[PDB]
């Protein structure tokens, strides 16, 4: 599949030919209650990150893009990906890297006095052109260069960003509402409290901690040895939704204290009507968009493409791993083109660009599998999940009751659980464990301990450089510095290390 | 005189004695209106530890307060409050009767009751104490939330002498946060003790001092928060009683404010019997001669009640032959002296919130559950039989017979809880020892000998 045919659009046409004949089979292959249960699993698996990321983005962007835009974008793009995608199992949704880039671009626009929502439109135009070119000359083969080194650095950095953002937002909540001897009660809160309030900071902290604790405990219960087993797994799958429900109820029955809630408009309306409308005028909303930025918003498009490409193609090669028995065709070229073109069109509409995310796609595959006898592949479950996510915006009364601290707890849970599968995290943990306790894994046995620690130290240096670039005003360059790790692994590490050490420390498929 | 290793062990033993002493002292001071509190408990522990080190036959045994003693003290305080009696004077008379019981039992041979107490009663007792600890922690949290509810508006100038006269902001939520954090840190350091991280020596050292470290962490957290009120330990400045407005050091047996009823001077024999049963059960579950140490503990507790000081129990073991005996003597003496001198640390103790001690209370309650086969079978109640461990009472006993055994034990626990709730709470030790005839008579009727040998094992 990832072979340079040498013909224009060769990969895309090959994938579309591969997957077209199966269409009716996918439509009529669901025909069962297994799909009706996978729909319920993935609806929540997609809604929880959707609302968390929408809340964070609405807070940072001042609701230029928020929960409503994210929900509608996820729904519509999921419908399109279900009808047209080469791999319907892949679930398109806002991810951590996309949020990081969006924060960076919003900060850049604020510093440069530009309209963020219009710079995004121009970035979308450039992304469409870029993907047309990249798919013309097969560039999906570049995913081969993306080694475990860069994937691990990327995932670890995103998890660290999630954790730090959660705790920084909690610190901000405390700063806004400090623990005081006395409060000027009767403060006005039309948009938000104009002064410190009692019990707000501590209650938000308690809500966050409780949501995190309940999610973690249900995760542990999923893998426990309690209850009839099938029910144990059913409850474990519904862990994050149950924790959200529990903490939302706990907050709901405490009526006197104030905690900030999700900002959701009543119906299908933008989060901030005054700031923007449904359609974004490319030339400008309130003021002229600078000409130089129209041409200069191609490096940001390249960085966004780098992020989406890395995430989506890693997901595609994870799902297409032959161990999972992914019968039928999975197309890198078509998936990437569809995802990023839909993202650019959304950017025109003011809605976020999405990327095929690893966790939710893998969970969908696991839900739709049978025993490993086979995997039930359909485009009906994804379509129903997408339409349910779209209708979720209609449920404003429920959503407006959700505290933001609960979503911060879910954010922290997401980061901590994403930390699990990374071998960089395992080696960082081994930095503390004595050598006598080092597991029996290829890189522990076939590499001297101090050389393993040197490898992990170089990875940590790369992480520190990436974080410094995140904090500096040149935040947008972070994807480029991340891609710089590929040359580091393919050029410098061979000088620093021998081939067997790099084989063990960077093995793909383990 | 003292080797560096002796000091190293003395620090661990001293902190292990001080943490429960402070927690129980704070709880008892809160319950008893400070008629008995942290100062009285500390001085009692110090003096009785000195005496038990010098005279006790088994020096490796550590004598201090305990959960059952706290339960009995609360029950007796409630009884006295209901019947309008002076709690401290009633304690004095209970101590008199305990001394009389000690001399009577010394006259007789004794040792016939020990062979009867089996794992059945020990496990029921331990599980009940753990449940009481957890329930009391949560109930005290609820009480704090009732005292300082979360409301939109608060009164600006509520009076803070002696304690807040009205609700305060951030008090309930901060107390909840402090207790939860103390519990979490103690649990995390307990896990870190049995982990693979860090060098072994440092890991074990940090695990040993997990409870003190968590207390210190949360005390600092609360100390740097200055504008929020949290209730603190009521510790007097010096070797003094908690509230001198209520009592002095030596208690007059005939009364302090009112005259102690004549009938109670005799009815205090039954509470003395119950105290003896409780202390004996504790010493039996701990040690497993013992008779001399148990009677010394009971006599010292009886003499201590004359001064309003709590009576203690022989908790459990602490962490050529003459050399080891003398070393244990010296270690016990040093630990007792340090516990006594720790009441001069009022500056530090007065800054410890009661919420931190509630977190430590919950930590003790939860940790005591480990190692109790009753808890293990209660957990097996909730697993399918395929995951049941490889233990003698799982392989050689049918699953439903084991479940019936555990259910009978749960019925015993429920009866104990009901008795503890009713105004008959003082009889709880007697109802506790009533599980001995149940094991010895009815269980054979309803169970086969092999099933009882496996489920209720000596070791
Ligand atoms: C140290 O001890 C004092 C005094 O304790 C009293 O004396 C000892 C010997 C025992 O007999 C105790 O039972 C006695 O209470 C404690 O002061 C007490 O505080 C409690 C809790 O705040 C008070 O309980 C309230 O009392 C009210 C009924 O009492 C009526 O009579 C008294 C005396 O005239 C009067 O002060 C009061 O206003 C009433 O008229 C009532 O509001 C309510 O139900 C509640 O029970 C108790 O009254 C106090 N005692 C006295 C004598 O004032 C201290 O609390 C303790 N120290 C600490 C740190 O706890
Ligand atoms: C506070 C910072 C630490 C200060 C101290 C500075 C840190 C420091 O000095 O570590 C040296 C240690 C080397 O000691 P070393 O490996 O030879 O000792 C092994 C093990 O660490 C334990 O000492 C023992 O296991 P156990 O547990 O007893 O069963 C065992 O000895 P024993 O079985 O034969 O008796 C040995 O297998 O290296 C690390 O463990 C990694 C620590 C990484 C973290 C270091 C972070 C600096
Ligand atoms: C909420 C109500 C839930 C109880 C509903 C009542 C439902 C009920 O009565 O279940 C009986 C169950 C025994 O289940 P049972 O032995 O028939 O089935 C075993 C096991 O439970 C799993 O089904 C499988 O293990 P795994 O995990 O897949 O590896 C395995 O099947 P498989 O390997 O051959 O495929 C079996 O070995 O006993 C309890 O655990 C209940 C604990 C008390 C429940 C306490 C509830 C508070
Ligand atoms: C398990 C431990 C629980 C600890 C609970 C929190 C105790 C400290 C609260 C002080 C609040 C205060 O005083 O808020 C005020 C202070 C600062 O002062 P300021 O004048 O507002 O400065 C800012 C002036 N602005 C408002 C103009 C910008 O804010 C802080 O520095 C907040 C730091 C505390 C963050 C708590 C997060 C802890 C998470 C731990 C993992 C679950
Ligand atoms: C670690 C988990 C344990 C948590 C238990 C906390 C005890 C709460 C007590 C409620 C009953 C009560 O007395 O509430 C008090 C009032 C009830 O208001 P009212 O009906 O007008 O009565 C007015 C007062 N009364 C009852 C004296 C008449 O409101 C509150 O302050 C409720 C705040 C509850 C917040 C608890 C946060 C839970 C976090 C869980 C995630 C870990
Ligand atoms: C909704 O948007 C308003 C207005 O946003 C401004 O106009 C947009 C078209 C775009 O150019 C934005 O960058 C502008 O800020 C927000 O009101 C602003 O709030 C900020 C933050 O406090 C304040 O400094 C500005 O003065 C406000 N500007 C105006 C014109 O009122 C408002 O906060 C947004 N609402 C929500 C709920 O996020
Ligand atoms: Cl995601």
């Amino acid at each position: 599949p990832l072979q340079q045919t040498g013909q224009l659009f060769g990969g895309l046409v090959r994938d579309i030919r591969r997957r077209y004949p199966y269409y009716l089979s996918d439509i009529t292959d669901a025909f069962s209650p297994q799909v009706l249960a996978a729909v319920i699993f993935i609806y929540f698996a997609a809604l929880s990150p959707a609302i968390t990321f929408g809340g964070l983005l609405g807070e940072k962007t001042r609701n230029q893009m928020g929960v409503s835009e994210l929900l509608i974008s996820t729904a519509v793009q999921g419908i399109l990906f279900a009808l047209l995608g080469a791999q319907p199992l892949l679930v398109v949704g806002f991810s951590g890297p996309l949020l990081v880039f969006e924060e960076a671009f919003f900060s850049f626009c604020e510093t440069n006095g530009l309209e963020y929502i219009v710079g995004r439109v121009w970035i979308g135009f450039w992304l469409i052109l870029l993907v047309v070119l990249v798919v013309a000359f097969e560039g999906s083969f570049l995913v081969r260069f993306i080694s475990r080194y860069t994937q691990e650095i990327f995932s670890f950095l995103i998890s660290l960003i999630f954790i730090y953002e959660t705790f920084s937002k909690l610190i901000k909540i405390f700063q806004d509402h400090p623990l005081q001897k006395t409060y000027n009660y009767n403060v006005l809160m039309v948009p938000k409290p104009q002064g410190p309030l009692p019990n707000t900071a501590l209650l938000s902290l308690v809500l966050m901690a409780g949501t995190f604790f309940f999610a973690m405990m249900l995760r542990k219960f999923k893998n426990s040895s309690y209850f009839p087993g099938k029910l144990r797994r059913v409850i474990g799958d519904f862990g994050v939704p149950i924790s959200i429900l529990i903490m939302v109820l706990v907050d709901f029955f405490i009526q006197d204290t104030y905690t900030q809630k999700l900002s959701v408009p009543d119906g299908f309306k933008v989060s901030n009507s005054s700031a923007r409308g449904w359609v974004i005028h490319p030339l400008g909303l309130r003021s002229e968009f600078p000409i130089w930025m129209m041409f200069a918003s191609a490096l940001p498009a390249l960085l966004v493409f780098i992020l989406i490409f890395l995430e989506s193609q890693i997901t595609t090669l994870i799902v297409s791993k032959p161990e999972r028995k992914m019968v039928k065709g999975s197309g890198f070229h078509l998936d990437l083109l569809l995802v990023v073109g839909m993202g650019g069109v959304a950017a025109l509409f003011g809605m976020p660009w999405l990327s095929a995310t690893t966790v939710r796609s893998v969970t969908h595959a696991n839900a739709l599998t049978v025993m490993i006898q086979e995997v039930k592949e359909q485009r009906i479950s994804g379509l129903l999940v997408a339409v349910l996510v779209g209708l979720s915006i209609l449920m404003e009364p429920i959503l407006s009751r959700i505290p933001l601290a609960v979503l911060f707890g879910i954010f922290l849970y997401m980061g901590v659980t994403s930390l699990s599968g990374i071998q960089l995290f395992d080696r960082i943990l081994l930095l503390f464990k004595p050598p006598k306790y080092h597991p029996d894994v290829p890189y522990v046995k076939r590499v001297k301990t101090w050389r393993m620690h040197l490898f992990t130290g170089i990875q940590i240096i790369c992480l520190a450089v990436l974080w410094v670039v995140k904090s500096t005003p040149a935040s947008l360059a972070l994807p480029f510095v991340l891609i710089l790790t590929v040359p580091l692994r393919r050029v410098l590490l061979p000088l620093i290390f021998r081939n067997v050490e790099l084989q063990c420390l960077d093995a793909d498929d383990a």
